[PDB]
């Protein structure tokens, strides 16, 4: 109900994650390591990169144990590779505890680490199934859950903006970090965190579409994406939505598809062009659902680095939707692991006007959402 020592124990620079204070080895060396709710291994810098402030020196550590193991992870940017080990863990401002846990030590790595960040290893909350090499590498949270009496949960309050902060509450809820009340979603499989879009709203305004495209192939939570990401056709028709809803002004194709900036005098942004965007989710119930709804607060990110600037933080996607943290910001998220359910409150400190809020609603009926689910 109330964990003090945790609250604010996460911190960030717009547009570079959020980052909670670890320990790894003994004695304790201390790193700033990345919140990510879409990936599942402990991958830590090991090496002196030039990028990175700090990094796991595991020739200085008594408790390491090498598994004998090296790890290659490509993707379409670039790679890491690492070592695997394992070592102790203890995270300074969370439970009282201390963890053996798998390290994947990264000794080369491109277009992995942001220059000019203050993180240095990612923390993949996410399931084993899609930990690399396979599904054998025991992630974090389930390690620390095995080897403790640490309730099988966490939750995240993520607060947007050049200093962003929050919390990350590990093993429990705190009833001061959102108002109203919590409402649930399935998680559909234990892989990500995957839930089921079954209607879309743009200012009230059903988009219409059949609720399979809002989740082909697979709808995500993402601490460690920073849009909220569209299905291409689930994009497209947003987009055109979105355009129609604040045709009050013009911006050029490029805004649209974030590869432009749009600047408005200091302090005289106009909101109230915007509308607001509405996700309603599968329920606990047979036909209930619920509907989340975030601000264009969440989806215009300032832009601080330029030479009052923004960025549209939604875009198109080919793996799905990612509830990046352009969702995430608007809420108090629980990751109800225990349960098999996400849970999602109005945050109290999202960022919004004296008009409109962050909001999350229900009841709702709606029937076929089974069918919304991709196969
Ligand atoms: C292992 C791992 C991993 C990644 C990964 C994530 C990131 N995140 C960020 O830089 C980031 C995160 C949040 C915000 C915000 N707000 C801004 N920036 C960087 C490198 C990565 F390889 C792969 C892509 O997707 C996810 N989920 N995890």
């Amino acid at each position: 109900g109330s964990f003090v020592e945790m609250v604010d124990n996460l911190r960030g620079k717009s547009g570079q994650g959020y980052y909670v204070e670890m320990t790894v080895g003994s004695p304790p060396q201390t790193l700033n390591i990345l919140v990510d709710t879409g990936s599942s291994n402990f991958a830590v810098g090991a090496a002196p990169h030039p990028f990175l402030h700090r990094y796991y020196q595991r020739q200085l550590s008594s408790t390491y144990r090498d598994l004998r193991k090296g790890v290659y992870v490509p993707y379409t940017q670039g790679k890491w590779e690492g070592e695997l080990g394992t070592d102790l863990v203890s995270i300074p401002h969370g439970p009282n505890v201390t963890v053996r846990a798998n390290i994947a030590a990264i000794t080369e790595s491109d277009k992995f680490f942001i220059n000019g960040s203050n993180w240095e290893g990612i923390l993949g909350l996410a399931y084993a199934e899609i930990a690399r090499p396979d599904d054998s590498l025991e992630p974090f949270f389930d390690s620390l859950v095995k080897q403790t009496h640490v309730p099988n949960l966490f939750s995240l309050q993520l607060c947007g903006a050049a200093s962003v902060g929050g919390s990350m509450i590990i093993g429990g809820i705190d009833h001061s970090l959102y108002t109203g009340s919590l409402w649930y979603t399935p998680i559909r499989r234990e892989w990500y965190y995957e839930v089921i879009i079954v209607r879309v709203e743009i200012n009230g305004q059903d988009l219409k579409m059949d609720c399979k495209e809002y989740n082909y192939d697979k709808s995500i939570v993402d601490s460690g994406t920073t849009n909220l990401r569209l299905p291409k056709k689930v994009f497209e028709a947003a987009v055109k939505s979105i355009k129609a809803a604040s045709s009050t002004e013009k911006f050029p194709d490029g805004f649209w598809l974030g590869e432009q900036l749009v600047c408005w005098q200091a302090g005289t942004t106009p909101w109230n062009i915007f509308p607001v965007i509405s996700l309603y989710l599968m329920g606990e119930v047979t036909n209930q659902s619920f509907r989340i709804t975030i601000l264009p607060q969440q989806y215009l990110r300032p832009v601080e680095d330029v030479a009052d600037c923004y960025k549209f933080a939604i875009s198109q996607s080919s793996t799905g939707t990612v509830m990046g943290a352009v969702i995430m910001e608007g809420f108090y998220v629980v990751f109800d692991r225990a349960r098999k359910r996400i849970g999602f409150a109005v945050s109290a400190c999202h960022v919004h006007d004296e008009f409109r809020t962050a909001a999350v609603e229900g009841p709702f009926v709606t029937l076929d959402m089974e069918d919304c689910g991709y196969n």
